[PDB]
């Protein structure tokens, strides 16, 4: 049973541990560096200050996933675009919650008025593309070697889906 | 004839000009905020800390055209990646200014451990496309109504250069 809601500052040290497992063993995060709690305490802040949606996968009393959305390109010309993010805990896949997690988003966007979701996604990771196509995200484009995380070049595939 | 060389704080009220009309006339700039002094000042102050450049193109003693790069997604993971903007004066067109300043940007990119420039061109700009693409850029994709100004919806053509 998992059940998605509103995250509070309570929250965040499972948002930090699926954060930095992300950071240390995927690439849907382009960095390499861990972060600590104050530094998601700040993230969350800048969240909500701007009235951008932060939530998370209930699993056990524990979070299991989280999602969120914010700027794409810092310009006030996008204001109705957001680009939206969706993590899952290495050890909660499977059960669906993703595609839970992101159409959260996509519900929530449509009643923030949000025009556009854009999605930046590793190009080789079939399992994002794929969730993404379901919920009809349409592929943007496919940039070439713009990234580098473990030693090699990145490329980064970007979608859109028009709320 | 026209000269390009680093701009200096000197050059800043003549740069503000050209971007304020770019905010004023233009889609280049996807926001209607008009710029002073102390903006390009920090603006300047912080381009020349991360040592991306700042070139203007001089004629006739004036500023007509500037150019520059910067981060095009706020991660270490892009360390490699810039997006940059090219601007000639509206009363300096047609002098190939834009060709020119847009090859000294390449030029000091590939001695910047710089590997992909970004071009981010709103759709309808075909003269931007085509300038774009005389020097190596190639279409990456095209994002829909993600920006809006003068009342209409923007699509935004992405295109990069490997260097």
């Amino acid at each position: 049973s998992v059940e998605l809601r509103d995250a509070t500052v309570d929250d965040l040290s499972g948002i930090m541990e699926i954060y930095n497992d992300a950071v240390v063993n995927t690439t849907a995060i382009w960095n390499e560096v861990v972060v600590d709690l104050e530094n998601r305490k700040d993230w969350f802040a800048a969240r909500t200050s701007r009235g951008f949606p932060v939530i998370v996968a209930i699993l056990d009393g524990k979070v299991a996933g989280y999602a969120s959305y914010g700027d794409w390109r810092a310009f006030d010309g996008y204001r109705h675009t957001r680009e939206h993010s969706v993590y899952v805990h290495k050890d909660a896949r499977g059960h669906g919650i993703g595609k839970r997690l992101m159409q959260a988003l996509i519900d929530h966007a449509g009643g923030n008025d949000v025009h556009v979701l854009i999605a930046a996604i590793e190009a080789e990771n079939t399992a994002s593309i794929r969730l993404h196509e379901s919920l009809g995200f349409r592929v943007v484009g496919r940039f070439s070697e713009v990234g580098t995380k473990f030693g090699r070049w990145l490329d980064l595939t970007c979608m859109e889906l028009k709320l």
